[PDB]
């Protein structure tokens, strides 16, 4: 019988670019090891739902995956998307492997089904403080966010980290998402003269924001996390994008041991950056507790999955017993021209 596994994430809406990348990489992921003879054995079924980065949404695509005979779900992208969309999956015997949710809740909360191929928030945001104070000691700094549980929880990570390192922000606000007309804020920011603007938030604010400011000149420098890691930030921002940073992990296009991987997704048309790979990934990390544990039942893979070590794009990974992974932290990147002539977010 075939192991069905979902893909839930941003397959339209804002973060659709986002959307792609999850799925691009678990159908290669599923394809890949149905060559190798499946799971045990078993072919997986693919089964997409679109959250369209909409909580409520999110919950009719669990709610749709059950019904669907869903067991592992590959997802979704946004933190309060998969935080709720996780306790319906808890409910119903589904192991939810999220690629890209960051926010420390999704795995504090004593759920067994709760995993990730990605860092969390208090790690990413202790970094992140830390290099404001390093590099920016004197900055006067705007501590931005979207008002999310993704966007706050990072910029209030950072802001605590860099409070302690001696950065006291000169600003610190909330915008919604979807708001596209930053003017006033941006003019607040050049009156109090700030420099930095730390982005707890997403590419599409990201970049409205860094365009704008060059518009307006506010000689400001934008500071995010790993919600802007895609080519969309760069469509969006223009060449006004050059300069700004970013953590995220180190770029898993980037080992030797994916070059033809790589190649095979370009080969498909598709440009595997980002979370592609920790979609893929977190495939293969189900297939690996899967095999570990002579079962494919989630409970047992969960199991599985706190116990042992498996081999992934990311590196081999291991869990601990909140599902988080042991992979290596964040880093800081800087978008310049990469040598394909695009801008994109390059490891300082
Ligand atoms: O948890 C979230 O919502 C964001 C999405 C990309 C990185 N983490």
């Amino acid at each position: 019988m075939d192991v069905v596994i979902a893909v839930g994430a941003p397959l339209t809406g804002p973060n659709a670019a986002f959307g792609a990348q999850i799925q691009k990489g678990a159908e290669q992921a599923a394809k890949d090891i149905n060559a190798a003879g499946g799971i045990n054995g078993e072919q997986i079924k693919i089964v997409l739902g679109d959250d369209v980065s909409d909580p409520k949404q999110g919950i009719s695509v669990a709610n749709k995956f059950v019904a669907d005979g869903v067991k592992f779900v590959v997802g979704h992208f946004n933190s309060g998307v998969s935080i709720p969309a996780s306790e319906v999956y808890a409910e119903n015997g589904i192991l939810e492997i999220t690629p890209a949710a960051t926010n420390p809740v999704f795995t504090e909360r004593g759920l067994w089904n709760t995993f990730r191929t990605c860092g969390r928030d208090d790690q990413q945001g202790g970094i992140a403080g830390k290099y404001l104070a390093d590099h920016f000691k004197d900055a006067k700094v705007a501590i931005i966010h979207d008002k999310t549980p993704y966007g706050q929880g990072l910029a209030d990570e950072t802001k605590k980290a860099a409070n302690a390192a001696g950065v006291t922000e000169v600003m610190y606000e909330g915008v919604n998402v979807g708001d596209k007309d930053f003017s006033a804020l941006i003019s607040k920011m050049k009156e109090a003269g700030v420099s930095i603007i730390y982005w707890g938030g997403l590419h599409t604010e990201a970049g409205l924001i860094i365009r704008q400011a060059a518009d307006q000149g506010l000689k400001a420098k934008l500071v995010s996390g790993d919600g802007i890691v895609s080519n969309e930030l760069a469509s969006i921002a223009g060449d006004a994008v050059e300069g700004t940073l970013n953590t995220f992990g180190p770029d898993p296009t980037l080992r030797p041991e994916n070059k033809e991987l790589v190649e095979k997704f370009k080969a498909a048309g598709f440009n595997p950056e980002a979370y592609t790979l920790y979609s893929y990934a977190a495939m293969q990390a189900i297939a690996g507790a899967a095999k570990a544990a002579g079962s494919v039942e989630p409970e047992k893979v969960a199991e599985a999955l706190k116990k042992g070590s498996f081999p992934t794009a990311l590196g081999e990974i291991s869990f601990d017993e909140k599902g988080d992974p042991k992979l290596p932290g964040y880093v800081m990147y800087e978008w310049k021209k990469g040598p394909d002539g695009k801008f994109t977010y390059i490891q300082q």
